[PDB]
This record gives C-alpha cells, structure tokens and sequence, in this order.
C-alpha cells in the first residue's frame, strides 16, 4: 500500500486500493455555514484533558502523531453529539505548502493553513481497532489553524520536529498538555464521516470547531521542513498532506450555536 499525496499516489488514486473512498460518508467536507442548522438538542461539549499523558511523537510518513497513554480514562471527550465516553489516543495536523491551503475541511470553500485532529475512540468498543469497525467508533475534534500570532502551547511540538524529520523516526514526548492547542470557544459543527486517509473507514463523528487558532509563520514553516521520505532517501518535503473536500451526499451538518 503506497498511498500518499503526490501526483502519482495522491487522493484521486486512493479508490483503487480503498473503494470506500467513493462511499456515502466520506471526509472531509465543505461546511456551508448558511445550510448548517442550529440543533438545540446538542448537549454541551465536554473536553476533559486535565489528566492527559502524552508519550511519544512519531513521523509516520503521512503526518506526525503525538501519541497518548489511553490504557485508562485520562483524557476524554464527551457531550455534544456523542453518546458515552471517547478516549484521546493521538493528535496530528494536516498542512499546506503555502498559507493559502492545508486544511481538510473548508468553511464556505475557505481553506485554512492547517487543521489539527484530536483523535478519540469510543470506550464501549474496548480498543481502537475494534472501534474503527463501528459507525460510532471514533470522534475527531478538528481545529483550524490560521497564520498570525504564535501559539505558545504549540512551540514544544515545533521544537521537537528537527528530531523526527523522516519517516519512521520517533522521539519521547511526555508531559505535553493538549489544552494549549484549543481556541477560547468550543462552538462547533458536527456531521457523520470518515477517516481522511486510508483506510478511509466510515467510523467518525466529526466535531469541527468554528474558532481557528492562530499560529506564527515561523511555526508552520517548521512543519513544512518535515519529510515524507525515510532517512537517506530523496528528500520530499512533507507538505500538502490534506485530502480535498468530498461529496456531502445524504448528510446534514449541525451547528452547536445560533
Ligand atoms: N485524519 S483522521 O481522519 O483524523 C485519521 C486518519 C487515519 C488514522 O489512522 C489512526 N490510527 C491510530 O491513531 C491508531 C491507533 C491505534 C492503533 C492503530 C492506529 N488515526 C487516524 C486518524
Ligand atoms: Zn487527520
């Protein structure tokens, strides 16, 4: 399986190995702000990251993941559209070659410079691998990044990137507090969708925050020094690792706010 984000192996090719690429609940999507409806039945969103235990940061050849210890209920997402408890397992980003593109979701067709995904699995299924086989198995909290002032809570991540430049490299990454990546408001849009990379499984409740975070140009420029390739291989900068918006089909995007 040699999928990626080049001309020869990018998102337009993925359907050949992963037919669900052309499925009925694929992600990301465009969020039309004038079509999404406020839903008063949405319960309040509860982001409880006080006991989060980060462990490691990994360049997987597609992005970099900050991995958490999820062997107990240490950092959980609840409320909003969700039933039950969803446990934080990792976060990562998608970003562009230029500030004008990079996000996977769009807002009225606007692309942001990047998009953070905090990935959580539904604890009624016991483990992540079982959760991804269920329509309600994962909740991904998506947060847009725009370029402006620096995000201080991001800098520990930025400064470790030098040590994981190439595919397969990892570093110790303990005591990182993901609350420093959140915007002030938790206002959100929600819809049923998928993983945005292969295997493209249709197992995700998407919760996309309306308020972006600001990061500095220097911060995002460091993301773009990463490599898709392994050590000693020809250098391919890790940029433009985003899937474009997919058909909405028979779905409704709900707003948590008036
Ligand atoms: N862009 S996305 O839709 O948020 C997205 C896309 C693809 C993903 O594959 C994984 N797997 C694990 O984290 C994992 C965790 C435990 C064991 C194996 C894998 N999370 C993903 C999130
Ligand atoms: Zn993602």
């Amino acid at each position: 399986h040699h999928w990626g984000y080049g001309k020869h192996n990018g998102p337009e090719h993925w359907h050949k190995d992963f037919p669900i690429a052309k499925g009925e609940r694929q992600s990301p999507v465009d969020i039309d702000t004038h079509t999404a409806k406020y839903d008063p039945s949405l319960k309040p969103l509860s982001v409880s990251y006080d006991q989060a235990t980060s462990l490691r940061i990994l360049n997987n050849g597609h992005a970099f993941n900050v991995e958490f210890d999820d062997s107990q209920d240490k950092a959980v997402l609840k409320g909003g559209p969700l039933d039950g408890t969803y446990r934080l397992i990792q976060f990562h980003f998608h970003w562009g070659s230029l500030d004008g593109q990079g996000s996977e979701h769009t807002v009225d067709k606007k692309k942001y410079a990047a998009e953070l995904h905090l990935v959580h699995w539904n604890t009624k299924y016991g483990d992540f691998g079982k959760a991804v086989q269920q329509p309600d198995g994962l909740a991904v909290l998506g947060i847009f990044l725009k370029v402006g002032s620096a995000k201080p809570g991001l800098q520990k991540v930025v400064d470790v990137l030098d040590s994981i430049k190439t595919k397969g490299k990892s570093a110790d990454f303990t005591n990182f507090d993901p609350r420093g990546l959140l915007p002030e408001s938790l206002d959100y849009w929600t819809y049923p969708g998928s993983l945005t990379t292969p295997p493209l499984l249709e197992c995700v409740t998407w919760i996309v925050l309306k308020e972006p975070i600001s990061v500095s140009s220097e911060q995002v420029l460091k993301f773009r020094k990463l490599n898709f390739n392994g050590e000693g291989e020809p250098e391919e900068l890790m940029v433009d690792n985003w899937r474009p918006a997919q058909p909405l089909k028979n779905r409704q995007i709900k707003a948590s706010f008036k």
